């Protein structure tokens, strides 16, 4: 079985490359954040445009949502996170104690944490309600390209050019894991399985590996596409067939099943590197956006 993914709509309005986009988990809203140091909110369904939110200094290079959709967290080249109210559209804590960039971000699922990883090389884990950073993990010898909670919040993984994927104790701050291969190629994005047990890993070397954590071992590996100089978001479609998503820096979303690791789709409409994609939490939607030269963000939908 192949998806059939076609373009529905085109999102435009950002100014500059558009960095990271994520669906509300209630699947009413798309976020994004660009190199415009903006975020704009988009319906789901339609693309419809619903508001700008304004405030950091400098760039956005991630976003996330809480898990009852109403709050942001953005990570900026301004050194700091902020948290916002949707709604109201105001900033309720800014996040300071990075020394350098702040490149990643997520809630955990209770949304009471945030984490977040720097060009600093460190992790951070923040509370949410205070603002306050609880620990600074010295995760890695070069910037951290990614940081994940999975399912109960309880571990959380990074993902470092120093090659390394690392799983972290949330309470303790503890590794409890460092994963690697055959070599160590710069590594560019991480993220647990919605069911914990894996954690999806991309490499500056055209290649995307799906690891089993708690055994250390790599049952899956996907290419064809290209990735060797950008920090690009890949993701676990699970609301009809089972996919690996991806952007590609020849402009493509590529789509791979999970199980045989061949290629079943390639969405082409793009102009520039696809950056980030994302897959929405309950239809086969996936919204993908690209670098400066293109500046916009699609909708795709396929019946399966
Ligand atoms: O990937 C890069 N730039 C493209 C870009 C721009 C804005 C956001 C992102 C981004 C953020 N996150 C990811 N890519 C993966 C997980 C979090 C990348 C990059 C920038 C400086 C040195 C090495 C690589």
């Amino acid at each position: 079985v192949k998806p059939n993914y076609a373009l529905k709509f085109t999102l435009a309005g950002h100014t500059k490359a558009v960095s990271s986009v994520k669906f509300s988990p209630n699947g009413e809203w798309l976020a994004s954040s660009s190199a415009d140091k903006l975020i704009k909110i988009w319906g789901a369904y339609d693309g419809k445009f619903e508001k700008t939110i304004s405030g950091h200094k400098l760039g956005i290079s991630d976003v996330a949502w809480s898990s009852d959709s109403n709050l942001l967290v953005s990570a900026s080249d301004d050194k700091t996170l902020k948290i916002w109210d949707v709604s109201s559209g105001k900033c309720l804590k800014t996040l300071k104690g990075h020394s350098n960039y702040v490149f990643c971000c997520n809630f955990n699922p209770q949304s009471n944490l945030i984490v977040s990883g720097s060009f600093d090389e460190s992790v951070r884990i923040w509370d949410v309600k205070t603002g306050k950073c609880l620990k600074t993990l010295p995760a890695h010898s070069d910037p951290v390209s990614a940081v994940h909670f999975n399912r109960d919040g309880s571990l959380i993984v990074s993902s470092s050019y120093d090659g390394l994927c690392r799983i972290w104790d949330t309470a303790s701050g503890q590794c409890l894991k460092t994963l690697i291969d055959d070599d160590n190629p710069p590594v560019s994005f991480v993220k647990f399985s919605p069911n914990g047990k894996y954690i999806l890993a991309a490499t500056l070397d055209n290649t995307l590996k799906l690891w089993d954590y708690s055994k250390g071992k790599c049952l899956k590996t996907y290419t064809g596409h290209k990735n060797e100089k950008y920090c690009i978001f890949a993701n676990f479609s699970v609301t009809g067939g089972k996919w690996i998503v991806s952007g590609s820096e020849d402009n493509l979303v590529y789509i791979w099943n999970l199980q045989t690791k061949e290629i079943v789709q390639k969405l082409q409409g793009h102009t520039d590197v696809v950056i980030s994609t994302a897959c929405h939490p309950t239809e086969n939607i996936i919204a993908s956006a690209a670098l400066e030269n293109d500046k916009t963000i699609k909708l795709w939908k396929s019946d399966c």
